[PDB]
């Protein structure tokens, strides 16, 4: 037996099912794509049951007694244990419909509503959005210029190099204040799509006016491509970084998130992900606990309450759960 919540299970980075689980997240990519929440979740949890096993799936009798394995996702790991290849899968794949939002949404600030409209007035490729500029935000237009290098895998190296230099701006703009690195790479990802830190002060409002400042200092070094700085609810950054590499550069997403530290310890824990898991966790929380969970906080709504947390283990232990570290929350 395996739990059913994914906050309940460890799941490593690295598993023994790599076929069959990106075989379902193409089929639940897809059905996001077409707007169905339900099936989307449905294979993503099948997919994340799969993650978690030990072993790999060699027969069909290995599926008995998992939980979030419905006829459909069983179907589609029969077709591939028996034929190497899954019909639907193969369809979706060759798809201009699936391809074409794949290619869309995969762009800076562009999400599923935006692709999809985009796909509805008839357009297909990258050049197509190039002759269309009235169409984009500057958002958009920068994940155009940048697309080749947004679409290159960003590696560990990368990440070390980034880090260096966001510690850097905010240790020259506030002695104290930490950066915190979050996301996929704290869950022990070897590459990713972006790179996600954290950023407080031990001191609570000290934070204030850091951002600002942190960019201007890395404006100045010749680091950013694009920055959009918003006051909300975090106070954020969405960036992309001209990193320097030997002979050469490479753009870079990269979000920088301000949080008091009252709230970091759920503000890492929400960041840190993966998105499943946070999912499955808020949900367990709701639904098991009754109580509320975001990355601000953990509400009990009957007694209109706030729970202080000092760390991630504090709100795991809350909820009543056994502590998982980052990189088994790799659902
Ligand atoms: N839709 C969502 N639901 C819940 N949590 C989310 C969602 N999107 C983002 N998050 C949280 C969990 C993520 O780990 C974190 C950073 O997002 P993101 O960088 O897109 O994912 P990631 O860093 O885990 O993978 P990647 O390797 O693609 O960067 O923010
Ligand atoms: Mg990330």
């Amino acid at each position: 037996w395996m739990p059913a919540y994914a906050c309940q299970r460890p799941t490593p980075l690295t598993h023994h099912n790599t076929g069959l689980s990106e075989a379902l997240e193409i089929l639940a990519e897809a059905a996001g794509f077409e707007g169905s929440e339900g099936r989307l979740l449905t294979f993503c949890r099948a997919a994340s049951v799969l993650k978690a096993l030990p072993s790999p799936v060699t027969t069909l009798s290995q599926l008995q007694g998992l939980p979030h394995f419905g006829e459909h996702s069983s179907r589609v790991v029969q077709e591939l244990l028996e034929h190497g290849v899954c019909e639907e899968v193969e369809r979706v794949r060759r798809s201009e419909r699936y391809q074409t939002m794949k290619l869309f949404t995969q762009i800076f600030g562009v999400g599923v509503k935006t692709a999809d409209r985009w796909y509805r007035e008839g357009l297909r490729t990258l050049d197509d959005l190039r002759e269309q500029p009235q169409k984009l935000t500057q958002q958009q237009k920068a994940g155009l210029q940048h697309h080749q290098d947004l679409s290159t895998p960003v590696l560990r190296s990368d990440v070390d190099a980034l880090q260096q230099v966001v510690e850097e701006a905010v240790g020259q703009a506030l002695p104290g204040a930490t950066v915190t690195l979050t996301g996929g790479f704290r869950r022990g990802k070897l590459q990713g799509h972006d790179v996600d830190f954290l950023i407080t002060h031990p001191k609570e409002g000290q934070e204030a006016g850091l951002l600002p400042r942190v960019m201007c200092r890395l404006q100045d070094q010749g680091l950013i491509l694009y920055h959009q700085h918003q006051h909300s609810a975090f106070e954020r950054s969405f960036c992309i970084f001209r990193l320097p590499q030997p002979g050469s550069w490479k753009a870079v997403r990269v979000d920088l998130v301000v949080a008091p530290v009252s709230q970091f310890p759920f503000a890492l824990l929400g960041w840190t992900g993966s998105k499943l898991f946070q999912r499955e966790l808020r949900r367990f929380s709701r639904k098991e606990k009754g109580l509320w969970l975001n990355s601000h906080g953990l509400f009990d709504p009957e007694q209109k309450t706030f729970f202080q947390a000092a760390s991630e283990e504090d709100i795991f232990r809350h909820l009543g759960l056994e502590y998982l570290p980052p990189e088994q929350r790799n659902a």
